[PDB]
């Protein structure tokens, strides 16, 4: 039993094409099964960057140790089919003093510079991010407020209670379920985190966080409308230049 799924190939291209992807019986597609990379590809590339593999049924991200300063064959890897109301679940396992991250609703945003030249904006300034870390000793654990950026947290808006992410080298489930609007995170069998998308809270969480309007107009504006006009987007894992491996990705639409 198979279902099946539209995809886009490079850059704001439409979803023209369409794989068979596993379906099971509570109506969960595997995005990925640990055969291929079908479906996948670089957030604003044509290619699954090559610092992105599968290693032993594992999606295994390469890391060169730079954090934010991606490489040329790095940057975060989507699953290029936008969903709306969905529940995600995976397991994912992270090296020592490693972060990374699960993104969602994200949008392919280009900028026009001096030049008047495309430029491509980061993956996190539309995506909210579920925070994928080694609690113990990657120092982010320690930055933020009341724990906000350790493993399952909303980045640096809502911590993970409880925090009962397993140690590095361990593997820990994730769940991440949008459904109009309402956002809960799961973490090794318990909800951590909810809010709701498009309010009045929302708008403040934004206003005091690093994309306010003031700081950073455009990631204000598509935050704020987190998931363009049809409140839409792309589950991606982020490269935040450590070796993170992912498994049994999983995604149910909810109607």
């Amino acid at each position: 039993t198979t279902t099946a799924v539209s995809y886009s190939k490079s850059l704001k291209a439409p979803e023209t094409d369409s794989l068979n992807l596993p379906i099971d019986a509570d109506g969960y597609i595997t995005i990925f099964d640990g055969k291929s990379l079908d479906g996948w590809r670089g957030y604003g590339k044509d290619k699954v960057p090559s610092r992105w593999i599968i290693e032993d049924g594992c999606l295994k991200f390469c890391g060169t140790g730079t954090g934010e300063g991606q490489t040329g064959e790095g940057g975060d890897l989507i699953f290029a089919h936008k969903f709306k109301n969905f529940e995600l679940e995976l397991e994912w396992k992270i090296s020592k003093g490693g972060n990374s991250g699960i993104f969602y609703l994200a949008q392919e945003v280009t900028s026009k510079d001096k030049d008047g030249n495309e430029v491509l904006e980061p993956i996190y300034i539309s995506a909210p991010e579920f925070q994928v870390l080694d609690n113990a000793n990657h120092p982010d654990a320690k930055l933020g407020k009341d724990n906000n950026r350790q493993a399952a947290s909303l980045y640096d808006m809502i911590p993970a209670v409880p925090q009962n992410a397993k140690p590095f080298g361990e593997w820990n489930k994730a769940k991440i379920m949008v459904y109009k609007g309402t956002v809960v995170h799961g973490q090794n069998d318990e909800n951590v985190l909810e809010y709701h998308l498009w309010t009045k809270q929302w708008t403040e969480m934004l206003q005091a966080s690093k994309f306010s309007e003031e700081k950073w107009p455009l990631a204000f504006e598509l935050l704020n409308n987190c998931g363009g006009e049809n409140h839409e987007g792309f589950i991606g894992v982020q490269d935040h230049g450590d070796d993170v491996w992912y498994r049994n990705i999983r995604v149910k639409v909810l109607d």
